[PDB]
């Protein structure tokens, strides 16, 4: 456990700090055999280091995505459990868990690998080696075949899953291809066709809350109508106390989420802004204090603009979403920092002059950038200002400006936004495909006053006989496809 | 179209008001069918599927967006400006034209300082400026420019099915 | 005429529910000669199922985009049809 031995930025290189691993991660496939069978002092493939990691914690943290690296480290991997194999049949080396409590498939997620996590979710083996298998094919009858996919520690219905480790966990930049393999994208896409009852009802509930709200908004007083606006403000009084509270659960459990995805909530944080502003205007109300009304039409602006959450749902509005949000974040404060720029130094240009008389427009600072913003408009006035003899300084001013905005910036927006939407169109689908990921783990527990019972999706099949004794049963995940490609080859 | 000029014709007899709305209207759809003529020939048809493409996919979900958008600021803004320190945004239907004037180009954005909520009515209509004219419509030349690049290769072999069809 | 054999949404696989097309549809070009060269007991390649669909229907039944599944369709089509200009000449099996 040495500094040029432990995993950190700079001078390193992490192995598992043992031989074993040492041999097995340098590609020396003729000294790893001899470290188990020297009959003078044999060594313990299930070691651990002071970490926690085992040899394939090691070779799964030293993974990356480059081709040959890939090849290296399933090559390795496989050879490895095959020989664990033939050593420690009773003990599995699969299910070791680290000091940070990880398996080495929960560890290829959490880090960010995506080449070994894939091999690991899906290998098949022989007729020997067998049971050491996550997919199996129950009958090849014709040209379908039934794929049987192990759900050991990737279905939801477990403490710490796979897919709870993705979408919560991982903070590489790009995880949302974890989330469209194969058996997880079989998965998830049950899941949902499970779930649309119920995220459809809390878009009702949501909507008719908003409505209740904009009624109690408009029809306010400058009886039996008050008593009506009285049950109304009562009941959006405990709306807006369920949101709050229900934001802050949220919150709490995913305390180390904001870190790891700030852009990849932004809901649940205007969620709760919302919430906490209707809390406070109904309860400054009781003040009778003058800043009522704008803490009100915020919220109602805010609450109005948070249904495009429940846009997403659907196959193209909410890809639409994703591309508004990619749009506003990657081309829209450049433009707006620029455009700022222009503005506020034209403003104050023309506010220094036009006093030099031979009401009067570009009084103030807020007057003159006022009026440039309605030239950015499109309803800007253009006009020959004789009142002064600076009239020439003032035209050309307007001019420039007028070409450097209105000609450059909004056109060029327009040809950025068309780089930006014309790029991000493959990864759009993606990011959406994850952001179903996160709602459904959400839906699977209940709200913050009800525990929702676990549906452990899966099926018991009878996979074969355990290498001991009496047969082995786990619960895997049917599919069935058509492929005459590997039909043609088994025969 | 045959059925509301059908109906245009016989109504006129029952003298009731409605005859011209529905003889209007059944005008405008009449003088527009002639986009299915427009077919027959090798560009102008081709425009027309285009045209009809770009209609079904990047024009509805814009549609939504914006009018969740307009339909909460503009009830935000009737609720507001009764706060007296003809009075505009007096009802729903005139605050929903005034932010359709703006998406024309003719919205006006002036600083109204009859009513002391000044600030507020100003951070939101330029607030909704920015999110409708600047984001919105410049991301819709952007998607159709997108949409328009994609199926120009499918677009002739439509047009064809089209001439099969007639 | 059963459930898993009949073509709807699920557990399915639409042959022609005949041994014939069964052994046709599979790229078996083996024992479709022996299932009409049996001098005990022909089979006639004109014979249709429950449904309707004869030897050919299946065949265009199964048939998909796919490259390869493209060249077993043809493949078998071309054969099958040439075996039956052999067999029975007077009645053609494409009407
Ligand atoms: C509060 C009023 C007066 C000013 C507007 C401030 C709020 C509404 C702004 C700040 C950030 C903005 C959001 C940022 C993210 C997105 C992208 C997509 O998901 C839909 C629009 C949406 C959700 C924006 C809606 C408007 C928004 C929420
Ligand atoms: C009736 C008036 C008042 C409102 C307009 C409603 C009608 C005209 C709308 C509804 C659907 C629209 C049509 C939808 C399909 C297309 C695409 C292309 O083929 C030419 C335009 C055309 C044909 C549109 C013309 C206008 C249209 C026909």
């Amino acid at each position: 456990c040495g500094r040029f031995f432990q995993k950190h930025q700079g001078t390193c290189f992490y192995f598992g700090e043992l031989p074993l691993s040492l041999a097995a991660c340098t590609k020396q496939w003729d000294v790893v055999t001899y470290l188990l069978e020297n009959p003078h002092q044999p060594a313990s493939l299930e070691a651990t280091d002071s970490l926690g990691n085992t040899v394939l914690h090691a070779l799964v943290m030293i993974a990356d995505n480059s081709p040959e690296n890939s090849a290296l480290v399933i090559h390795m991997y496989d050879s490895l459990l095959q020989m664990g194999a033939r050593l420690c049949p009773t003990v599995q080396l699969e299910d070791i868990c680290n000091h940070q409590g990880l398996t080495p498939l929960k560890l290829a997620a959490k880090e960010g690998k995506i080449e070994i996590f894939r091999h690991i979710l899906q290998r098949e083996f022989s007729g020997l080696y067998q049971p050491l298998s996550r997919k199996f094919t129950e009958w090849c009858y014709g040209p379908v075949r039934v794929s049987l996919y192990d759900l050991s520690s990737v279905d939801s219905w477990e403490k710490n899953s796979v897919l709870e480790i993705i979408a919560f966990h991982c903070k590489s930049p790009h995880r949302h291809r974890m989330v469209v393999l194969e058996p997880l994208n079989k998965l998830l896409q049950e899941k949902w066709d499970r779930l649309i009852p119920r995220f459809f009802f809390n878009f009702a509930c949501y909507l008719v809350y908003m409505i209740i709200f904009t009624i109690v908004a408009y029809h306010q007083p400058s009886t039996f109508g008050d008593s009506m606006l009285l049950l109304g403000h009562i009941l959006i009084l405990l709306g807006g106390i369920y949101l709050l509270l229900g934001q802050l659960w949220y919150f709490w459990r995913r305390r180390l989420f904001i870190w790891i995805s700030f852009m990849d909530s932004y809901f649940e944080i205007l969620f709760l802004v919302q919430a906490l502003l209707t809390v406070l205007s109904q309860v400054l109300r009781f003040v009778e204090t003058e800043w009522y009304l704008p803490l009100l039409v915020s919220s109602l602006v805010l609450g109005w603009l948070n249904l495009l959450y429940y846009t997403r749902g659907f196959q193209h509005t909410g890809i639409y979403s994703v591309m508004i949000q990619k749009v506003i974040l990657r081309d829209l404060l450049r433009f707006l920092l620029v455009y700022l720029v222009f503005l506020f130094g034209f403003a104050v240009a023309l506010v220094s002059l036009s006093r030099e008389a031979r009401p009067v427009p570009y009084g103030g600072i807020l007057d003159a950038s006022l009026e440039l913003f309605k030239f950015t408009i499109g309803m800007g006035e253009l006009a020959f200002q004789e009142q002064l003899r600076f009239r020439g300084v003032v035209l050309l001013l307007l001019l420039a400006y007028v070409l450097l905005t209105y000609v450059l910036l909004l056109n060029m927006l327009i040809a950025l936004m068309s780089e930006t939407v014309n790029s991000v169109a493959t990864d759009s689908w993606s990011i959406w495909k994850l952001q179903k990921a996160i709602s459904v783990l959400e839906m699977e527990n209940g709200y913050w006053w009800c525990r929702r019972k676990r549906h452990r999706a899966g099926r018991l099949l009878k996979v074969g006989t355990k290498g001991d004794g009496i047969p082995d049963e786990r619960w895997c995940f049917r599919v069935e496809e058509v492929n005459w490609a590997a039909w043609e080859k088994t025969l």
